[PDB]
């Protein structure tokens, strides 16, 4: 039997995504060929343990495909060593915390209404349960990082791990900087790419791989690969004591169909289609947040130097949640975000997030970018109408999807 | 561009599992139906939260999705209260543990030689690295748990969480007796049902869902789903209290595309067809533990009362790690694995863990378990031979899969 209803679902989803316009920024679409190795009987394999050193039998196969995996994503990003095992993100994260730190240690990383991540030090995350947090932000005054009080917070803080990386960050970082802080109060520095992984990939991004000490990511956002998580370094002894946290300290058996799925995503990346299509995003971003800002919004830190943005959505007299859910309405899907000392509470805010990843997947071009924007202003500024909602619904058709 | 050189490898591993005698006892072989929902779209969307209270827009098909997943768990276990997101088994351990329990708290378990699961205690895993542990074996003479000597323990340590369920115990656990016991001390009882979960749910082994106070579980062993972890309670607000820690407190966006493969895999554990399926696991596991005891082979506790068994090797002057490579040559996959009181460490071990769930699934049946028997005995025996590999592979791909 058929699960009918379930698959019933599937179908409705399959259309949802066809037919609006995804404007948050951490989403994109992967290839049907991401989806076939996801799909894969690889699943049926325990694999616990590392390529030539499993506690199975059976795995010869298994360890062509992960150690092709790691290989490639060490020929992608330039790295010495890499783990390709984490389940996502944040378990990319949570092992090389533990690698590094015991419980009770200071852990720095950017607040979370800055644009920090869950897992660089919020109290309800195992990033603040485990570890003693002091956090970083922007200045009122630049909404830029101030590697002034970073550097001020390091030496009276004396963190064991700083964390460089975040979730809703519009501009470059300076690793150099932050390797100088780490190294001025004996911190190992880590990297979280994840959002900006892909445009490090394609060189579009500065390369963190020879400032931190060890870099995390995801491997689905810029990158557009399957949802899952990576780690990569320049010191493979470093590497191998990471190597013990992911297994056997935090995870059990690695999902080896993900991993065949990571190995195609990191193939897809070093063609240089990749890089055309990384520079289209960026470029996208750069002229949506201009497109935006003719249109009366403002753009904080001024514009983008990677593929996300956020709208501070003062001039117009909206909040981040209503904006929300105009956007919705008419099929347009971004997410609220704080402004930098955003003056309303973080359930409201006065800005949003929007990224460009996913509509530049499916076919989105810089010339496009004024439409979208006029689409969004007369969301705002007319709220929602069946007739805008068919319009971003034949627009979102007529740009088909991977 | 194809990845022609990754798609070369999932043929090989497809071929692989074609023609040998998959004999791990944690593996299976999902559904076709399985795969098509792990390879869906639902990868693309980020859904943090939980249905009807998510972080983004745009799940309202995925919240109709992970729902599903969440009442067939329900319904298949009789729990009041369900989480589906946890990444794996070892994630549902752990944000169970993070809920029930803070840092230092004693932890209470099966000992890992005598069959429990390295998230049971094992110091080079979170389990023994973040709190104080304590375990329970098995009795020297009869190899079977004895629970006057778990009501000891309990009572000299007091700990916070005791932990029934293993990785490698052949015989049916007293749930009620297990939970009489955390009573007496005040302790949570969290029964890891990962091994026999589908044997449960076919009513063919103890249910611990009214005796513990927390259930976990993987989705991939003998419930033949995608690989994932799964966690049950029947207190709805010791649910909502572990919700919280899967998400914001160890994980990011769950896996949707999984999600849906677990509710896929629910719906075909509710089938009678699923009950029949799991009688004939534990026939066949019980007449191969026969078959080769009746060769001169040691069966910890003589036998086993669900889908797996363990084989004593020291009378063979074999290692776990022997055994496995010589089997593995003529195509028979198992594991080497620690048996109660092994001398020898994890990467050797004394023994050897067979199942029946993957064979079974292909539809070998008990009346064939003799044949099996003399392959795995003439591979320890006589060691690898073309011929035998052959008789191997000929009996493989007389039971064909989709
Ligand atoms: N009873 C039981 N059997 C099981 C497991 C389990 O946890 N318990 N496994 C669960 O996955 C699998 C084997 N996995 C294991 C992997 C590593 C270690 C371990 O203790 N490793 C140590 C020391 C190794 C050595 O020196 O031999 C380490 O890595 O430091 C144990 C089991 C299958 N059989
Ligand atoms: C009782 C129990 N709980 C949790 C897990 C952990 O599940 P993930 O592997 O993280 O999905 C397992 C796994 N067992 C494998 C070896 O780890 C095996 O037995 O072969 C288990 O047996």
């Amino acid at each position: 039997k058929r699960d009918e209803a379930l698959f019933e679902l599937i179908a409705l989803e399959e259309k949802r995504q066809r037919e609006g316009l995804e404007l948050i920024a951490s989403e994109n679409f992967v290839s049907k060929q991401v989806r076939e190795a996801v799909g894969s009987v690889l699943t049926n394999k325990y694999a616990e343990g590392y390529p030539g050193a499993r506690y199975y039998g059976g795995c010869e196969v298994i360890d062509r495909v992960e150690s092709l995996a790691i290989e490639r994503a060490k020929a992608l990003f330039g790295a010495a060593w890499a783990n390709v095992q984490p389940h996502s993100g944040s378990q990319a994260n949570m092992a090389v915390y533990m690698a590094l730190m015991e419980p009770g240690d200071t852990l720095m990383g950017m607040d979370l209404a800055a644009g920090g991540h869950l897992t660089h030090g919020s109290r309800v995350n195992f990033s603040g349960k485990l570890y003693k947090v002091v956090s970083y932000g922007v200045r009122p005054d630049t909404e830029l990082i101030d590697l002034e009080e970073v550097r001020r917070l390091a030496l009276e803080h004396r963190p064991k791990v700083i964390v460089a990386g975040a979730s809703a960050y519009p501009r470059f970082w300076d690793f150099k900087a932050f390797r100088e802080i780490a190294d001025e109060v004996g911190a190992y520095l880590v990297v979280d790419m994840a959002h900006f992984a892909g445009l490090v990939a394609a060189g579009l991004h500065p390369n963190p791989l020879p400032y931190a000490h060890v870099v995390t990511s995801t491997t689905h956002k810029t990158l557009r690969g399957p949802r899952g998580g990576l780690i990569l370094s320049n010191d493979p002894e470093l590497g191998k004591r990471i190597d013990k946290l992911i297994f056997p300290g935090i995870q059990g058996g690695p999902l080896e169909h993900v991993i065949a799925g990571k190995a195609v995503a990191f193939f897809e990346a070093l063609q240089p289609e990749f890089k055309e299509y990384s520079r289209l995003v960026v470029e996208n971003a750069k002229r949506l947040a201009e497109e935006l800002a003719r249109r009366g919004y403002r753009i904080v830190t001024g514009g983008t130097d990677n593929h996300l943005f956020l709208v501070d959505l003062r001039p117009k007299g909206l909040t981040g949640k209503e904006a929300e859910e105009r956007l919705d309405a008419v099929g347009i899907t971004v997410n609220k975000n704080a402004i930098p000392f955003d003056p309303k509470p973080p359930r409201v805010t006065s800005g949003i997030r929007i990224g460009t990843p996913a509509i530049t997947t499916r076919g989105f071009t810089p010339e496009e970018m004024p439409l979208v924007a006029e689409l969004i202003d007369r969301a705002l500024l007319e709220g929602p109408s069946e007739a805008l909602r068919e319009e971003v619904r034949r627009l979102a058709l007529a740009h088909p999807m991977p």
